């Protein structure tokens, strides 16, 4: 055929948790390979990171070679930079995945039974999730799109002109306004909302059964995510509320 449209091909979560042998489930330890160092590289930034090159690869050695909890991390991160709310809600799932068929096999194996330190990448991504829940766009109007960190940042932005009125100029240079967010909000589509709604609460029950595999599999060394948890929760009620505004059942 012709080349698909898009970014990236379907991450096809089948194939992602299918075996890479009847003799060796996840296949082998390729930390040390040159694929392993090139995604590495990709998602290095102060440079700037290649989240393409993160999903296509990451995924191309997850269906193709090995299965691999780093990979499934960083793979969760980059189709969540690329694709939004809903590449987060995917990666989610192929981490619930994981943890269901694969446990006694992916990499990083165990050593000494140290579940802790196997789960650190799962860990980390409990505090990256909150980060990138609170960057999901609540508009998509008036050649801008705002986050909830927009919204808190706009709001202290505000409050900080109120008690410094003589500083106004460079406190809200550069920085969202109450206002602008408003018209923003006016001119996004319901159909905007809808989805985000949807999204969200897709995204919410992928939370809950990826965590609910991890009490399963890993009991007291289960990674928090009342980061991800508290952030979902700020976010799904903004959402709600900028969504009730524009006329949202
Ligand atoms: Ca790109
Ligand atoms: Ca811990």
């Amino acid at each position: 055929g012709l080349v698909p449209r898009g970014s990236h091909m379907p991450i096809n979560l089948p194939e992602l948790l299918t075996p890479i042998s009847e003799a060796s489930p996840s296949g082998d330890d390729l930390l040390f390979s040159n694929e392993f160092d090139a995604i590495q590289d990709a998602r290095r930034y102060d440079k700037e990171a290649d989240w393409g090159f993160v999903v296509d690869h990451a995924g191309e050695l997850l269906r193709t070679r090995t299965k691999d909890l780093r990979l499934a991390v960083w793979l969760t991160e980059a189709l969540a930079l690329e694709d939004g709310i809903t590449g987060l809600t995917e990666g989610y799932a192929l981490l619930e995945g994981l943890c269901r068929e694969f446990w006694d096999t992916f990499h990083p194996l165990p050593e000494d039974d140290d579940i802790e330190h196997r789960l650190g990448n799962v860990a980390w991504l409990s505090g990256r999730t909150a980060e990138l829940l609170r960057a999901v766009p609540l508009t998509d109007g008036a050649s801008n799109a705002f986050s909830t960190l927009d919204w808190e940042v706009a709001q202290h932005v505000a409050q900080s002109i109120k008690r410094d009125p003589e500083h106004a100029d460079d406190i809200a240079r550069g920085k969202p306004s109450i206002e602008q967010i408003d018209a923003s909000r006016r001119v996004t589509s319901i159909a905007f909302y809808t989805a985000l709604l949807a999204n969200l609460k897709a995204f919410e029950f992928a939370l809950d059964a990826f965590e609910e595999r991890l009490v399963e599999r890993a009991g007291d060394s289960a990674p928090s995510f009342r980061q991800a948890r508290d952030a979902f929760e700020t976010v799904y009620r903004l959402a709600e509320r900028f969504a009730r505004e524009q006329g949202y059942t």
